[PDB]
């Protein structure tokens, strides 16, 4: 359509949905409570993926947002998706170390304050302000690493060094693209966050579930 | 007032808190941990949705969206209730039969992306996308009713098909109300929903608080 | 700038990153898990007030509700804050005294309530309803109090009578304050609420970890 970045939300919608069938098929059966949890968060978070793919798509979860003497599209459905699949994906890391709840609740905490606030940033009309929350939100992420380092354990040290490297992905590709200092075009900018969100919410989850470790 | 459908926001408005207030006293002097667990859960269902009629009635949770060349009165408080009372009327029936936390979480789930998707198919300006939306949330649902049949006995059962005929109530007034096809006036639109709200906020409420299987 | 609150803003924003800062060093090294789940939590409610009340400073949490013949600038992010942060302050009262769960939800519940019902106030356009919204919000605070009066000790106790006596003022003030009856100009509507939430927010904190109340 109008928008050249389509293709890219078009193929992260489908493959956001495949993922999401995949793994309903390859849930069906599990009788094991706790395996049973990690199916759940999995299936999950490519389902929310699918739909907030689909409204960006669709363009419904598009905006524009004035600033640097511009009109600029900004994608929030994006930050809605990360709100809620972002929570599981730690919590999918929490329940294979059997995390107690203050930490739990602390990376849950402390990541709602980083899409929170990485989404002010997105929306605010004050071009030097932007980057103030790009702060805020990247300085909320590395208590996040911090914790996971800091505060099963094979499946545990593959999933976390897959999360170091894709997470820390996010902020560049904020700071580049056009929400940020404009350095690549948006249609690249949505290009990147959909390979960074079908590997963090697909290739993650190949990844943990085909692993014992999910079983008790 | 100018609106036709006052009459039956002010007679749900009306209902729910009543039902609100004889729920409240109905639980004071519970001290049984799990039956407290019912009341509270049953009680606020209804505080909630009393709050939401009451903006509706008062005009605040409605809003006007355009679409088949029409200005359309939506009430997007209709699905800011649901959001939170759906989930807690799917955690009566998990605490019945002792749900482990897998399907809970899978339940929730599902019912945010059901009513998220139906709000966004509410909101959409491309009226065939309406539909699309539609679809989804329909799908959602229909994966929240597989579960309940196929993921106390007695109450539960009795819920769980009060909770199917209700529920499946909700995707046809959609459909022909003025939200989607536009066949039914909105405001018998309203009606439906009212009535839908109270045998499903209060009535299902009722049915279950006079039971002793929410007693440990 | 501009605005005469924004020195009240800065001042609260200081506040709440400082106290962040002291309790996040504070918490380093709590390995007991009960003292974890305190530690958390009391970090988290001046981290989430903090990014809040500079998005107010900042601007970006401000709005104008048209009202009384006049355009009226409302901070819109103060109510999101607290419908974040009040929930964790009674969690830390509830994880005191061990509330059973069915209590949880219900003030957790009653809380929503209170917080939404008094956005919904302060951003309704009719001037009569917005004291409607305000006398449902202040039911459910008083809701709140009944329950933790009616519903380690001496701490509970200590943090108890702060709450009555801090929650209490947050009715008055927006009475009288420019989101109300207009008593008060903005300007000091603005430092009472500063006030009362690093009060809050920050002396209630210092005051509950610094107790050995939270550790098992
Ligand atoms: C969809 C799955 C995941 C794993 C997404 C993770 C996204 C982030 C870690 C985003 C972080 C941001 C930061 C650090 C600062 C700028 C704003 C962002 C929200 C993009
Ligand atoms: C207030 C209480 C309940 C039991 C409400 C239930 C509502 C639904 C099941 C709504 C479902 C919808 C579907 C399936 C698709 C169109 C949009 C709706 C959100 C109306
Ligand atoms: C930030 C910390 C706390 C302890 C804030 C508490 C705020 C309230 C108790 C607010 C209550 C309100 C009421 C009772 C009615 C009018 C609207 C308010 C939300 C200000």
């Amino acid at each position: 359509t109008g928008r050249p970045e389509w293709i890219w939300l078009a193929l992260g919608t489908a493959l956001m949905g495949l993922g999401t069938l995949y793994f309903l098929v390859k849930g069906m059966g599990v009788s094991d409570p706790d395996a049973k949890k990690f199916y759940a968060i999995t299936t999950l978070v490519p389902a929310i993926a699918f739909t907030m793919y689909l409204s960006m798509l669709l363009g419904y979860g598009l905006t524009m947002v004035p600033f640097g003497g511009e009109q600029n599209p900004i994608y929030w459905a994006r930050y809605a998706d990360w709100l809620f699949t972002t929570p599981l994906l730690l919590l999918d890391l929490a329940l294979l170390v059997d995390a107690d709840q203050g930490t739990i609740l602390a990376l849950v905490g402390a990541d709602g304050i980083m899409i929170g606030t990485g989404l002010v940033g997105a929306l605010t009309k004050v071009y030097s302000y932007r980057f103030v929350w790009w702060a805020i939100s990247t300085a909320a992420m590395l208590y996040i690493l911090y914790v996971l380092f800091f505060g099963v354990a094979s499946t545990f040290k593959v999933l976390r060094n897959v999360t170091v490297v894709l997470w820390s992905a996010y902020p560049v590709v904020w700071l580049i693209g056009s929400e940020g200092a404009g350095i690549v075009p948006l249609n690249i900018e949505t290009l990147l966050f959909m390979v960074l969100d079908v590997s963090a919410k697909v290739g993650f989850g190949l990844i943990l579930l085909r692993s014992r470790a999910i079983f008790g």
